[PDB]
DNA sequence: ATTGAATCCTTCCCCC
DNA sequence: GGGGGAAGGATT
């Protein structure tokens, strides 16, 4: 009668991988950070286990104000590389419960189990063989979501977490389509959470009050045609294998600068590790982005008829860096690169 | 107040 | 306006 989307989402993943390697931390509040040798203890949180969130230590906030909230808690520099090996291992596992996998991010996969589950009953059934396998061969807990489409399966997971599992039968959908808050619909942030709020929309069903031709100039086609597409219990987007369309790095400079010969070594580092992550792909395009003193991003790109040798990237960055320097007047505080249009 | 990394949607311009 | 290229925008 339709499709069943199974969504797996790792719990406080980054932090949880720190525990799985060093239980000399479980129970205690773990905070995964990122800095730069800037001032010291400067940067932003990446994620924190649940025993640290209760106190106001979520991702995003500067590790600085976090200390004044939990000077007791354990702070760990982030090892993105480590979490990535764990993740590629869990992912490969899921890969054998359905060849119809996606992988929204490093800790999210969407499985299309419509082919191996006659009904939600057996879905939940797989919902658990899975949670257990993952927890067995990785000692990691994951929350699972199940429903008719990728969007709701996610919303599910984000309710059953942590460590949970949940289901949303056509009935609960309609109940959520009229009851779930709006700032909770996957794909909406505070910015769009304002236009919708005051305009006849406080909840997903509200986007049914007003016609798109009035919001299709407030949140723009794709978005509106997407919200409404849901409330109007019509949404049914497929589970396609996501592809990496851009890799790159950006670093943070000790001091803010505008002296091109000072910046260049930074930009080059960014290109080298950036070219490492790039593995064995060949970008035809390339952009240089810089974070000025007042976090206002400025980027400049170039696209070629052919791939970009590393030797040519190094050389093509400066021009893009200079282009920036001339036009924009402010200083530079964060400089990096980003390759695109892969062959 | 710093530090990721990526998507995809949008919006202003050349050009058959 | 359409291909596509380009720089800023708004989530995750
Ligand atoms: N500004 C943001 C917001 C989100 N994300 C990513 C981080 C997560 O890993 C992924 C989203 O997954 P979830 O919100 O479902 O949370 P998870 O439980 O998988 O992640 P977390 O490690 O926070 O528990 O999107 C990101 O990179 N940058
Ligand atoms: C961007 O600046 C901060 O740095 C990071 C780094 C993260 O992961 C490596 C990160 C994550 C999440 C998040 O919400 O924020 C960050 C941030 C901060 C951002 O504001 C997640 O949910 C997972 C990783
Ligand atoms: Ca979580």
């Amino acid at each position: 009668h339709h499709m069943i989307v199974l969504f797996v989402d790792f719990d406080y993943f980054y932090a949880q991988v720190e525990e799985v390697l060093n239980p000399s931390l479980k129970g205690k509040p773990v905070v995964v950070c990122v800095f730069s040798g800037r001032f010291e203890d400067s940067g932003a949180v990446a994620t924190a286990n649940y025993e640290a969130r209760k106190f106001g230590v979520k991702a995003g906030i500067p590790i600085v104000e976090a200390k004044k909230i939990l000077p007791n808690a354990v702070y760990l520099p982030m090892r993105k590389e480590v979490y990535q090996q764990v993740s590629s291992r869990i992912m490969n596992l899921l890969r054998e419960y359905s060849e119809k996998i996606e992988i929204a991010s490093i800790d999210e996969a969407y499985l299309d189990i419509s082919d191996k589950v006659r009904d939600y009953r057996e879905a939940y059934n797989l919902g658990l063989e899975i949670k257990n396998k993952i927890l067995e061969k990785e000692k990691i807990t994951v929350t699972v979501g199940i429903s008719k489409n990728k969007v709701f399966a996610k919303i599910a997971a984000d309710m059953a977490k942590p460590n949970g599992i949940k289901v949303i039968d056509d009935e609960e959908v309609k109940r959520l389509i009229r009851e779930l808050d709006i700032a909770d619909v996957p794909g909406i942030g505070n910015i769009t959470a304002e236009k919708l709020k005051k305009l006849g929309i406080n909840k997903l069903v509200d986007t049914l009050s007003i016609e798109f031709d009035k919001l299709k100039g407030m949140i723009g086609e794709a978005k509106a045609k997407y919200l409404i597409s849901l409330a109007r219990d019509e949404y049914n987007e497929p589970i396609r294998t996501r592809v990496r369309k851009s890799i790159g790095r950006i670093v943070t400079m000790k001091r803010n600068s505008r002296n091109l010969e000072e910046i260049k070594p930074y930009l080059f580092r960014a290109i080298e590790e950036s070219y490492y992550k790039l593995d064995k792909r060949i970008p035809k395009a390339i952009h240089v982005v810089a974070v000025t003193e007042d976090l206002d991003i400025v980027s400049r790109g170039r696209t070629f008829p052919h791939g970009i040798s590393k030797e040519t990237a190094y050389s093509e960055s400066v021009k893009l860096l200079q282009k920036i320097l001339e036009e924009d007047e402010r200083k530079i505080r964060r400089i990096g690169v980003r390759f695109s249009k892969f062959i």
